[PDB]
């Protein structure tokens, strides 16, 4: 991840005009949609929290959690810490990031700061759902000037995306004012 | 450098009881001593600054600044960022690290935060002098509970080092209260 840290703008775009910041959400959403697309009920929920973090939930199969035999850490950690630009870029540029994976009846949780995992991916409970959820807090050491998410920027893009991804339900929620949208196209 | 940030304890020592924290200084000092050994004068100065940073100055040749043919960045940057434990460890665990090299008539300067270079090593001026200086501010995300440098802990170790490195003068200064020592065998 140090390559990204060294030159953030080569990976995420302009980190001062808001464009980079919103790219962060779109990269996460891209991964989520690819997760949702590989199930029948396909749903993703994009939430803008009051603390200016964003979470993206998918009801997919759940990112793989097994230990990667070469890297010696969970496959999820590898995905979040190695290398659309990849989710590891979002992680590298987040002051915090919380990963929650439901798979094989288990809840898996990990936390990152600035791309550095605070502990190994841990089974912390049980569940009968499946899916991956990523919530991130953009690094204010990187993103300057425009540091808060614009509901409308997200809405427009999610709506455009809905017509390309048939059968995928996409919900957008803004916890700062209670605004909500649901984009779900026919097919 | 992510393997150090992932388990800093394994590289530097205990990060909650003051062990790791002082060890950051000792690693830097080892590098400085190596440098002072290969020049004339042979002196290092260790300074505790009032803002809980430490600086370690040598009067050595200056560490090399030329571009590293494999890594493609200055050799000094290679030293500060690619994995005694290595000064890269110190750099990785410091919220800020300032590097100043006086080499071949020129002053070179670089700033890191959490081991990330803010810019490439750059020529900033001319000088007569030779030497390397690193000043580092230990990360308060890593180092907890014991977060202020203890004078006498540094003093104890430097004294031992003075006997082992016979020709080297080691000065220790505390800017918080003016305390000072001079260890020279
Ligand atoms: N946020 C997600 O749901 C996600 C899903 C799969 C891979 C990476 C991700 O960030
Ligand atoms: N601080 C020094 O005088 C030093 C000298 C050589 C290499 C790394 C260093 O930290
Ligand atoms: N605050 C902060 N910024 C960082 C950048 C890279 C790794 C760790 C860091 N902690």
């Amino acid at each position: 991840l140090d390559a990204v840290r060294k030159r953030p703008g080569m990976y995420i775009g302009d980190t001062d005009d808001g464009t980079g910041l919103h790219h962060m959400v779109f990269e996460v959403v891209d991964n989520a949609i690819d997760e949702a697309l590989a199930g029948h009920c396909k749903e993703i929920i994009v939430t803008i929290h009051a603390d200016n973090s964003v979470s993206v939930q998918d009801d997919g199969r759940g990112i793989p959690t097994g230990i990667h035999p070469e890297e010696g850490v969970s496959a999820a950690e590898v995905i979040m810490t190695v290398l659309g630009v990849g989710v590891s870029v979002v992680n590298a540029l987040s002051q915090k990031l919380e990963l929650v994976i439901q798979r094989e009846g288990k809840i898996h949780r990990q936390i990152y700061e600035h791309g550095v995992p605070q502990a190994p991916l841990a089974v912390t409970g049980e569940t009968e759902k499946t899916g991956t959820m990523v919530r991130f807090w953009p690094s204010l050491e990187t993103f300057t000037n425009v540091t808060e998410f614009e509901y409308e920027i997200l809405a427009k893009r999610l709506r455009e995306l809905s017509f390309l991804n048939s059968g995928v339900s996409i919900r957008l929620r803004d916890k700062r004012d209670g605004k909500e949208d649901h984009f779900h196209y026919e097919g």
